[PDB]
């Protein structure tokens, strides 16, 4: 029957991701964001207590943790902060289509390495040109005898300059009317293969410790060994890998908003106006209750979400539900909780304008929340077919 | 671990209430609707299929069926009518300070004869000078000698000229400084006792198929037997009550959404404006998006709500969050479903107005939006002391 | 410079048109609405007070009102009531195609009978089949000798059971890819032409005290001289008749959601809830501001739409604006009005439920607002090239 | 009778503001936003074409021009940048309580120095224990002979560290009992006078080049010629100070508004994402819809309120309700305009996240949200007494 208990393994799970977040991320989490440095010995400590790299299967060495397990862990590490949680998911993020669409070679090879020490990789997709339309790159990749030449250049790939590894996604068919279901190649493509050209950091408005690059491919030689299932099968990967990966985006939202439900609660309940407490002008009171309200229905659904992907059925109704529902309130509660804090809400000093400006993101990549809702629309009407 | 899939006793109950929702109450929900007639074929039938008064144990007769699939059951008929669902509900929010606060007496007199025939009960605890307040009633009962005189007078009282007896809540204590813990005491109510003068049907602007009635007390005299735990006490019960009926309220509109849903989608397929399907606008595929993620949020909030309180647990804060998060969204859905058939919705030959009649006293009755907020507030600030 | 100040006649317009409403339409709008009946009466006697037929010109033995004394006698006219307000604006409705684009004959003819004594005209361009996609209509007018024979059937006619005469918009052309700039003329069209088959009576959620019926057209003679500025001519007029009757719509919304914030506000001043007047909970009164806020926002927009048509300029932006943003808050307002009362807020002795069954059409009828969110968005676009 | 038409001397006003704003302040906004430095070259050409100091009499040696004038070029100016808006502004609200309450000789001697050279002032009201409660303020004035002591700190002060003088609101009545409206008095005081501490520059989310200090006062010597209207009616003249300075943060969060529209058309009119122009997306249009809506709707009720105060009346209410209007589509502009840009957007070389930024404070200065509905909630019920 229905149920809503943690099995004892990811209880100890949560326990351990919420003690590293809240008695280490929390503590330099503003510094790291006011410098726009670089976490690294955060992301050394989170994989030494094996919070990274969760998908990997027992077989390559990793823990071969379901996505329930890593949405949790993601949104306590993104109650302690979004930019340290991004660069950790980033890895998940990457490896997504090697463990669902790798050979035994390129698994162990690609992803030993991940397990033995803490190494990153990224997930480079999206172009300047189309970055909703993924059928929209321009990337081609050539075939010459046993290498494929890759020319072009990707934007906004978390961890592109530090990861060990890319996942390039190219059009290989030069046919432009040709479908995008045979169009599109996946790569594994090293970070140190010549012809890689890694550009500046990009500087965004939140999550300012993420590293954020573009890449610009040029004559890049790929083995023939490196490649996914085949040629023209990248782009099923690719769509595929978002099954299992927007939940743990939509956990990440989660976890920044209670974050900023608790900073607005715990300010809430000291802070005195007109001889009472603040929480006791029933405008605060029902401001709480509807950031609560919202916390709550966003965790259930990308809960629902991770346990339906998990049980081997397609998820992508209730993936892009959770992500879309989770995107809207996180912005929302960001905002409410700048609010309840006044003029010290604006202030750097306070946490509340950090979560409000990383909070945008999560309307914006993994899926934009028309994407989201376009999708949404989608199953539903197939659902009355 | 976690789980959302239902039992095999719980499809089958969900089978039997949809195939007789929309094989009986549909075809006739809205010649009830508009003639404002009590159905009673569509009682007696959910009567012999089991679908009403489930919460009764089996030791007085009944199915012992936890929430949860009260729940559902709730949902499938409110799917056919919310007004038909209402006044089959009410033999269960009547029932439910009976069964949770009474002896073997009791319990056995006033179960056993609704188990038997299809008899109704009604829940007096609204009056007309404090239908929210509920330490703010004013019908007193006196006690003399082996029986209580009780005076004053209820309104909105559902199933009130249909009841077979009544769960009645007055003031005991005539002290107005009285603390509302030991003030109010629960009363069983038979409707043929002299003295309870039952007054005329109230015209409502929706779920006009359901009797809702002010009753006037005057000199009613209640035997001893007839008091709930004792003099005090009634308050209590009143408030226990709440945790284990309002997550079917909240199921109710929930399946009221989800008729308005699939009555838009089912229109939007077959519409064409501007020489497209109407489902090829993007605007209106973005609207049955929110929709339907409105609708699965709700659905889940309340089936979190039924599994909370069925495992023994206080619910009161996810019960609150889903009893005011369905109630929104039905209105919302039907306002949507509304404007979705365009000329077509505002007439009354289409079932999308009926439905928007219907969904305003989500918002109203069984607690207010804003009653549900201030308990959603003062939960969450309690969680945090 | 910027001026908000009535002009003298201007207030004494209004004057008249609040005394009138708050004194006739509101004792007996109850009534009327419960019964369905068409209320002749009201009409006559706004006829009588001349708030009827305001835009004839003195020239016809008109008034020659501007567009803004016509909104602001409409918004006390459905401050009074809506359905009496609809069934009076449908005659300037009807009349504004033929004030804008007739000749000294017609203009004669059909607005002197309206002066002389209290006749009703409709304007019949909905069909069936097409009721947004004004271009996609299929009634045709075929030109035989000197008549047009007229075959088709239109649906919602506002006083289609009433009207002494029709403005009826035909497809001339045959071709079905000749533009709709070509293909569309203007008719006027007697009411007591034989073959034309006047329908029942449509029964609708609000304002049901309005005669709204379908008309069937088999073989109407029409003669020449009753039709526009020419054959191909009519998609225009009907487009230009939009820009000086949609100020009047939204000020009856405006006027609605005035009514329905006045009795939200009286009833909350007398009402007690917890010891305290219910005005006095913070909940209450941010609705009740909100509300207010969004009255004097909607008025706004409509007063400047209604002075941007009568300077000469052409007002749709602003008119498309007015009507979107007052069809939405004359909803809004309604439902807040019903959550205010409570329990009493539901039941049909009492005004507020009437408000909200009639405020649905006004995002309907008149344009939908999708329709007017497409117009908006056209014109900013526009205004960027 | 209505009009909504500029004179000459206002559209000259509005084309040199405009003219200045979009070719002066827009080159260096990103600079100044991103340094944080002071725009002293900015203000000295605001000062040198007259867009500051707008309120000063012509007999002190001012323009005195009214709030609408004020409202237009303050919007102009915002649409340039908000922090340069806002430290210009600064000066106009520091002036307003010496212009409407001050003697020939302090408005001659404490105007001519800012007519005759780019001199700033303050406002300092605001304490770090009490923002929203002005009467919760606990700075003491001591009368000592002729001079008055002034003990306090101020928090939150635009211009702390660059004005010349400050207008000090402090409590002179030491009884915790006396009433607000004859407990405080106002002060101007200059900033060179000994025991003034300016504190360190704040460092905020947005508008980080306007200059907001905390200021400690400690024994500061105020002479008794320093003071307005007399003792106990400092409350009055900062409570009058708002309904002359509210329409004019209005106007700059209208402009701020139009500047994220405008940016969001002109990115949206090239943009191509699924082989269609960003703009031919119903969603995309839809939103740019509602956001020019949202804007007009702003506008005007800045301008109704502008108008309203002009005229010699109290605005209390349209000023409340244009503030809080404007706070919130503000936000929700800025928002959108984030969104439409997509990962561009939340990319810093674009202006969207500047404005995103921006926005914030004003739902939070000048009177929160709530403030302001609570005002408006107060004026609604007034008039229905
Ligand atoms: C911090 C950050 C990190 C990122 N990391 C990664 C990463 O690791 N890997 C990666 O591959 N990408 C990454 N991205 C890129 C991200 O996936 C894309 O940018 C995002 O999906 C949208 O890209 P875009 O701005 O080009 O969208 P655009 O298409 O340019 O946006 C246009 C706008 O219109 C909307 N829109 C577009 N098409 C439609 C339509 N058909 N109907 C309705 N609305 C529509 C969009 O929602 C958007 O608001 C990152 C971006 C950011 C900001
Ligand atoms: C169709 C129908 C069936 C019903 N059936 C039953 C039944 O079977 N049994 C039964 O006992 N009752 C029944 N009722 C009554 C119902 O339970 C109450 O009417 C409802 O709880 C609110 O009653 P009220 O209108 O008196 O609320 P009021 O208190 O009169 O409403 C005042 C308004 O202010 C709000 N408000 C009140 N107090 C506060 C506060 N402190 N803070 C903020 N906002 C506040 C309320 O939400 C409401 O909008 C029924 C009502 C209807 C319409
Ligand atoms: C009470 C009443 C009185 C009326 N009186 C009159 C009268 O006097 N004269 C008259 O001519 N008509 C009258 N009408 C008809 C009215 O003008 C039309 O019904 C209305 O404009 C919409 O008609 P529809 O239902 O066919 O719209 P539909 O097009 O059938 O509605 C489809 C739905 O999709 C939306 N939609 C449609 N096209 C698009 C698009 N391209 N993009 C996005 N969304 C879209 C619409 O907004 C609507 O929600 C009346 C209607 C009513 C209810
Ligand atoms: C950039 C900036 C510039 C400023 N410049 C100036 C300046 O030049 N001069 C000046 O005097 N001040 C200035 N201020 C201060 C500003 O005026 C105040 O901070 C603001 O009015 C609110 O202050 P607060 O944070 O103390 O509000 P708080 O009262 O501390 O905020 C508590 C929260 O609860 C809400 N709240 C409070 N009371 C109630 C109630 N009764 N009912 C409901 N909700 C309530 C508030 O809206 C807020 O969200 C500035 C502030 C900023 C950020």
């Amino acid at each position: 029957g229905f149920s809503f208990e943690f099995t004892e393994q990811q209880k100890e799970f949560q326990a351990t991701a919420r003690k590293f977040a809240r008695e280490e991320i929390i503590p330099v989490a503003a510094e790291y964001d006011k410098t726009g440095e670089y976490p690294v010995p955060l992301i050394r400590r989170a994989w030494e207590l094996g919070l990274m790299n969760t998908h990997i299967p027992e077989n390559c060495g990793g823990l071969g943790l379901g996505t329930f397990d890593a949405c949790l862990i993601s949104e306590e590490l993104a109650y302690g902060c979004t930019g340290v949680q991004t660069a950790i998911e980033g890895n998940s993020l990457g490896q997504m289509p090697i463990i669902i669409a790798g050979n035994d070679q390129q698994k162990k090879k690609y992803l030993g390495r991940m397990t033995e020490e803490p190494l990153m990789c990224a997930y480079c997709v999206t172009e300047p040109g189309a970055g909703s339309d993924v059928a929209g790159i321009k990337t081609k990749a050539e075939k010459k005898g046993d290498e494929y030449i890759i020319n072009g250049q990707k934007m906004w790939i978390t961890n592109g300059g530090k990861a060990n590894w890319y996942f390039l996604l190219a059009r290989s068919d030069p046919d432009p009317k040709a479908p995008a279901n045979k169009a599109f190649t996946g790569f594994i493509v090293e970070a140190d293969t010549p012809g890689i050209q890694i550009g500046r950091k990009e500087l965004n408005m939140g999550q300012r410790c993420s590293d954020t690059r573009g890449i610009v491919f040029e004559d890049v030689k790929v083995p023939k060994e490196n490649v996914l299932i085949g040629d023209g099968a990248g782009f099923k990967v690719a769509m595929g890998a978002f099954d299992k990966t927007r939940p743990v985006v939509a956990a990440g939202a989660v976890g920044l908003a209670q974050r900023a439900l608790d900073e607005a609660t715990k300010y809430a309940l000291e802070r005195k106006t007109f001889g009472k407490l603040l929480v006791e002008h029933q405008a605060i009171s029902f401001m709480l209750a509807e950031m609560a309200m919202k916390v709550e229905l966003a965790r259930m659904s990308y809960q629902r979400a991770a346990w339906e992907v998990d049980s081997g059925r397609r998820n992508t109704y209730y993936a892009s539900i959770a992500k879309a529902f989770a995107g809207d309130i996180a912005n929302q509660l960001a905002t409410d909780a700048v609010q309840i804090l006044g003029g010290n809400g604006f202030n750097t000093e306070y946490p509340v304008e950090k979560l409000m400006r990383d909070a945008k993101i999560y309307q914006i990549y993994e899926g934009t929340s028309q994407i989201q809702r376009l999708i949404v629309a989608r199953e539903h009407i197939d659902k009355y077919k």
